[PDB]
DNA sequence: GCGGATCAG
DNA sequence: ATGGCTGATCCGC
């Protein structure tokens, strides 16, 4: 279907809805932080602009001069992950459009249905417009785990400081691995066909291992990205995505050929919001925010432009730090309207439980509970509380939490609080 | 330390 | 009729 076909049918579908108008509703809030950006843009003189450039290109060049190439990162994204899996145990839905979830949310879509663009956090009826002949399975998410561990495995041998950021995603490090296995025989690198084959000692070559043997292992393909540091790394990975890999070799001149042209959108950490921001101030490309830089040292925070300049110079993290100690541990869930107030306490009550044997499990206890409430208009209220005693079982933390739902129903009274959904996080764990 | 928001997969 | 979850972080206050 076309692009301006698609846009519409969703528009048709979705106008007039309670969710749409919050949607308008942000847009409004996101126009008016644009418009605001801009009022300030107009009042900056060219001696800032000027004291900012010196100030920019002094960072910029300990930044450049700071710059590595000799690790080598590897990406390695499943395709259509939850899609394939169930494509896989089922032949039937082999040649046909697919996606995993529900008619209230979908995880995925195989690429048969994004032609007619169906994705990931669509709900499900949405889809069915887009293709009712798109068939909707429940997703097994048990099965998924199992996949990832079996993949895991071989990503193990390769690096095994190797990092995982969801179930088909993961970075990899295979410096210390490229390094052994240049005098390695034929033998150590040989894999028979599920008859025989041989892999090059190339970067290239070893992780056209690590996808074979996956294909092997699982039935199910996945794409890659080699680059110099993990955020490049992720870029290609979608690049020649379903079944394929890409380089950026290590070298000053290659990592800027392919920044030269690549759109912000296209990077991990530019959302939606961001892209529109910047596409405000004429920037869409990466060369596009490396001119900027001066004027968007003074539009942004520190942390935001620092971040903006690493991704104009093409930089990024070139060795994996190892998963560090959580922060947080929370538990939301949607429903059908929820207006009784004894309801909505013994719901939390329920929430607290779930998130106290969660706790259990990994021996954790924390002082800030935080409540977490979405009205039927899509409305979203977080409230909290730190305590200065660690708090952990079902108990405390339902103590803490149900006076402060009981503070917000007491706020709207009469009215009855029309939730949709309400959550539990508890945080602030020790030093 | 809080609440609202963005982003990720 | 049906518009998801968990965790991390940032911005402004
Ligand atoms: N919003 C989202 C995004 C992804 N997911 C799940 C479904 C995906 O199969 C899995 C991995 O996401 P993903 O790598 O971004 N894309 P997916 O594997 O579906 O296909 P490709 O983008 O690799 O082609 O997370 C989800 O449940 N909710
Ligand atoms: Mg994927």
């Amino acid at each position: 279907l076309d692009k301006e076909k698609i846009n519409k049918i969703i528009m048709e579908a979705t106008k007039g809805s309670r969710f749409y108008g919050n949607e308008l509703k942000k847009e409004k809030q996101v126009n008016q932080r644009i418009e605001n950006m801009m009022q300030q843009k107009a009042q900056i003189t060219s001696q800032q602009l000027r004291k900012a450039q010196l100030q920019v290109d002094r960072f910029a060049m300990e930044l450049e001069q700071s710059r590595n190439l000799s690790n080598t990162i590897v990406h390695i994204d499943m395709d259509a992950f939850y899609a394939a899996v169930e494509m896989r145990d089922n032949p039937e839905l082999k040649d046909k459009p697919i996606a995993v979830g529900s008619m209230s949310m979908l995880s995925t879509s195989n690429y048969h249905a994004r032609r007619f663009g169906v994705r990931a956090a669509m709900p499900g009826f949405i889809a069915k417009r887009l293709c009712p002949q798109l068939i909707i399975v429940p997703p097994n998410f048990d099965k998924y785990r199992a996949v990832s561990k079996e993949v895991k495995e071989i990503l193990a041998d390769y690096d095994p400081n190797f990092m995982a950021m969801s179930l088909d995603e993961a970075y990899l490090n295979i410096t210390k691995h490229l390094e052994e296995r240049q005098n390695w025989p034929e033998d150590k690198r040989r894999y028979f066909i599920k008859n025989s084959v041989v892999f090059g000692t190339s970067a290239q070559e070893v992780v056209k291992e690590i996808r074979f043997r996956i294909e092997q292992k699982t039935t199910l393909t996945a794409s890659a990205g080699i680059a110099p540091n993990t955020m490049l790394a992720k870029v290609c990975s979608d690049k020649n995505k379903p079944n394929g890999q890409y380089q950026i070799l290590p070298n000053r001149q290659a990592v800027m050929d392919f920044i030269k042209d690549l759109p912000i959108r296209k990077v991990s950490g530019i959302g939606k919001v961001t892209e529109k921001m910047l596409k405000a101030l004429g920037i869409i490309t990466c060369t596009e925010l490396y001119q900027q830089r001066a004027l968007l040292s003074l539009l942004f925070s520190e942390t935001s432009w620092h971040y903006f300049l690493h991704i104009s110079l093409g930089l990024g993290s070139t060795h994996l730090t190892r998963d560090g100690e959580r922060k947080s541990m929370s538990v939301e869930r949607t429903f059908s309207e929820i207006n009784k107030a004894e309801e909505q306490y013994s719901l939390c009550q329920e929430l607290c439980s779930e998130l106290a044997q969660d706790l259990q499990k990994e021996r954790l206890k924390g002082r800030t509970v935080t409540i977490k409430l979405k009205n039927v208009n899509f409305e979203v209220k977080t409230r909290a509380s730190t305590v200065s005693s660690v708090v952990s079982t079902a108990e405390e933390i339902f103590a803490i939490a149900k006076e402060l739902l009981k503070t917000e129903i007491d706020a709207d009274f009469p009215h009855p609080l029309r939730l949709r959904l309400m959550g539990v996080r508890i945080s602030s764990f020790p030093n």
